[PDB]
């Protein structure tokens, strides 16, 4: 009876567990999670208006309800239980704890009220408890987001969508309340490089172009000579560039020009600009603008980089969101860690020089893939682990699993959240959603959550 543990209950932890249980009929898989609830970025990252993307929770739930899987929420690995205790109790341990650290801008003014990471703002509208008191001031009229990836489009979309259109999503009631009073009417999404280097994808870009009540602001000068350079591009990429290109250059028909003219909100893309400093208001109490360094591109293909021209542009705004990526954080002394790439060093999921220790998801490869990318990568880890298990490369004989761990947690005063405990809060969140017309109304206060979890 192989005993395996998974650290982190996001898509990498759950897909790793699903592979292990599907391909080994006897193994037991225990999933540990620091938050009081499961699912990681599917609950706290994916936007409220992309409920379709969160449907993977139904298959994760079937895995967690199975006889050979168990969930242990409210357990911070590296703090409440160490990795070495886990290594001693299980045949294999898989690190799947994501990339919790936002990359900072590292620029002067970053401390002014009105500056936030995009993930923190997302965590605020998606109910991550640690961001419940973010209280972003939306009394300004313009927001600037740095970074042109899908996370940037999500934050811009939420700031500009007519609030009534978010009423039936699972967005927190607190954030929708704040959005109803927001004075933000313009959002600029700024990149250091040019149109060919954008990182967003077509579904999200189209949602922005078609967002009711808004008009797009693209400068045709940023697109001169584009069709020519995209003739040899991959199909999906070329389609994305053609949609941007049309949006920037085609003159709209009569009805669309009228719709654009009556729009009360607008969004735009700015290129060749890198963040130099956040500018304060006269009294220093808040952000009032962003000073950008003009840039030009050098290099070819993926090797292209932005270099400064010496010119600068000041762009007035009251909210600055940095959407420039993430890094994993070290977790425990027994686990090697590369501060440069912000990943646990590994060879196809086997942690360097640590027999029995593996990794999957963002902590294995870096923070760049979508959920499907995380799923197929976790299956790769699951294959190597099971081959190591079948071949007798892991310790032979028993291994206690949770019987050992719980006896340690019992003594330390840590009471883990089981999946059946989570089911109680889930039912409560869903029922509270019935009155208002939402999928659920998330509980945000950890104390109240613990009560509703039966703790
Ligand atoms: C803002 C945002 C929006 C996104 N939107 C989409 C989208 O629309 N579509 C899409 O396909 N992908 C989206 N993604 C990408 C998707 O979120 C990632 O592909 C996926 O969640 C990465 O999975 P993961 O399991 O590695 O990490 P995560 O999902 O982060 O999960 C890691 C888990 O480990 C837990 N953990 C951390 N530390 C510990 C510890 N010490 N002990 C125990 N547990 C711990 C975390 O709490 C968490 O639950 C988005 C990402 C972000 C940031
Ligand atoms: N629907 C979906 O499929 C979906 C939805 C949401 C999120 N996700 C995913 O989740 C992952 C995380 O996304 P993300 O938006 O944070 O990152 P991302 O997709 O990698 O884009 C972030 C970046 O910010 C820029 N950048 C980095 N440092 C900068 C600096 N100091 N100043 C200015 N710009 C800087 C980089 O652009 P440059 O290198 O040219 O400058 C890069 O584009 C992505 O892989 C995203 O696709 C997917």
């Amino acid at each position: 009876t192989p005993q395996i543990c998974v650290v982190g209950s996001g898509p990498a932890g759950f897909y790793t567990a699903q592979h292990l249980l599907k391909h080994h009929s006897r193994a037991h898989v225990d999933i540990y999670e620091k938050q009081l609830v499961p699912f990681g970025l599917v609950r706290f990252g994916v936007a409220p208006d992309h409920p379709e993307v969160k449907n993977v929770i139904n298959t994760f739930t079937q895995t967690a309800r199975s006889d050979r899987c168990a969930f242990y929420g409210n357990v911070e690995v590296g703090r409440d239980v160490t990795v070495q205790e886990l290594q001693d109790a299980y045949h294999a341990v898989v690190l799947s704890y994501g990339a919790e650290d936002h990359q900072a801008l590292d620029i002067p003014g970053e401390e002014l009220p009105g500056v936030f990471s995009a993930r923190a703002f997302v965590g605020w509208y998606n109910g991550l408890p640690e961001n419940r008191e973010l209280a972003p001031d939306l009394s300004c009229d313009t927001a600037v987001i740095l970074g042109q990836g899908n996370v940037a489009l999500d934050v811009a979309r939420i700031l500009l969508t007519p609030p009534d259109h978010l009423e039936k999503t699972d967005i927190t009631e607190a954030a929708l309340g704040a959005l109803r009073q927001s004075r933000v009417k313009t959002v600029w999404i700024v990149g250091r490089r040019g149109p060919l280097q954008v990182a967003f994808t077509i579904k999200e870009l189209r949602e922005m172009i078609q967002l009711p009540g808004t008009r797009p602001m693209l400068d045709p000068a940023d697109f001169l000579g584009l069709q020519d350079r995209i003739k040899e591009a991959a199909r999906p990429r070329k389609r994305l560039m053609e949609l941007l290109l049309r949006t920037a250059t085609e003159k709209p028909g009569v009805e669309e020009a009228a719709r654009r003219a009556s729009a009360s909100r607008a969004w735009g893309l700015r290129f060749f600009r890198s963040p130099q400093q956040v500018l304060p208001s006269p009294d220093g109490r808040r952000a009032a603008g962003i000073r950008l360094a003009v840039t030009r591109l050098e290099g070819i293909g993926e090797a292209t980089r932005a270099v400064p021209t010496g010119d600068v542009e000041d762009l007035p705004c009251g909210l600055v969101l940095s959407s420039i990526g993430y890094k994993s954080r070290p977790i425990d002394p027994s686990v090697p860690f590369d501060p440069k790439l912000g990943v646990v060093p590994n060879m196809e999921g086997r942690v360097v020089d640590v027999p029995g220790l593996y990794c999957s998801g963002w902590v294995k490869r870096g923070p760049t893939g979508v959920i499907t990318t995380t799923m197929t990568d976790s299956f790769l880890t699951g294959q190597i682990l099971l081959q190591d298990l079948k071949a007798g490369h892991l310790p032979s004989g028993p291994r206690p699993g949770s019987a050992f761990i719980k006896a340690l947690l019992d003594s330390r005063g840590v009471w883990p959240v089981s999946f059946s405990d989570w089911e109680k809060l889930d039912a409560e969140e869903v029922s509270r959603g019935q009155a208002s017309g939402k999928p659920r109304e998330k509980l945000l206060d950890p104390q109240e959550m613990l009560r509703l979890l039966g703790h």
